[PDB]
């Protein structure tokens, strides 16, 4: 299946998951085009045509798992779960981009005070887990470089402002250079801030744990061989 819409989805794994077009620059970038695809549980991706050289994103077409800006949480995602509980939330993903421009491929992990996040719940705080950047760069201020999940990361904490008095923590994890596959556990990163840094507290609900690419300017494809994301 593929489909080249803004917010059209795409569901698979017994609707565990769905692929998000999730396109914010349409009426920005004169023809745009972006669509998702998915040919099986090993064969999924996404390819974007962004004619642009301004540093806005355009679009962060993602594979989500659990909640983003909808009533709920995806069907046996396992979300949410509260930090509190250590639950162990084990990603996988191995992927490969060819593209030209400026992108990164990130895991994208957003959090609530709620175990009830609705459609317009402001998230308190946003993880990233950038397994590419190329000629990107995260929001807020560097703060140290890390050892986590056999991988180092340089490790940044920031604010993003949504407007209207809402908006979020960004605490954004680095790696040192790009790679194509991470097997890693949300976990060792929560605790990370949660009990080495005190940034965050662990009476809060890890709503959803997404996999994908921010793109501000070019033009390429990504392709997704292995996925998914276990909470137990």
């Amino acid at each position: 299946a593929s489909s080249s819409n803004p917010s059209d989805k795409l569901y698979f794994k017994n609707k565990k998951y769905y692929i998000f077009n999730n396109v914010w620059g349409a009426d920005q970038v004169s023809g745009w085009w972006q669509t998702i695809y998915h040919n099986s549980d090993s064969d999924m991706g996404w390819v974007w045509n962004w004619p642009s050289n301004t540093s806005t994103v355009k679009a962060y077409p993602s594979i989500v798992s659990g909640w983003h800006w909808t009533e709920g949480y995806t069907a046996g995602s396992g979300f949410p779960t509260r930090l509190s509980d250590q639950k162990n939330i084990n990603t996988k993903v191995s992927y490969s981009i060819s593209a030209n421009g400026t992108y990164n491929a990130a895991y994208d992990i957003w959090l609530h005070n709620t175990n009830k996040a609705s459609w317009d719940s402001a998230p308190t705080d946003q993880i990233m887990i950038w397994l590419n950047n190329t000629n990107a760069g995260p929001a807020g201020s560097y703060v140290e470089t890390v050892s986590i999940g056999g991988h180092s990361w340089k490790v940044y904490k920031g604010y993003i402002d949504a407007g209207g008095g809402k908006g979020w923590n960004v605490f954004s994890f680095i790696r040192t250079a790009n790679t194509q596959s991470a097997n890693l556990n949300i976990r060792d990163f929560t605790n990370y801030l949660a009990d080495s840094k005190q940034w965050l507290s662990k009476t809060k609900y890890v709503s959803s744990v997404e996999f994908g690419t921010e793109v501000f300017g070019g033009t390429g494809q990504i392709n997704i061989s292995n996925w998914d994301v276990t909470v137990r």
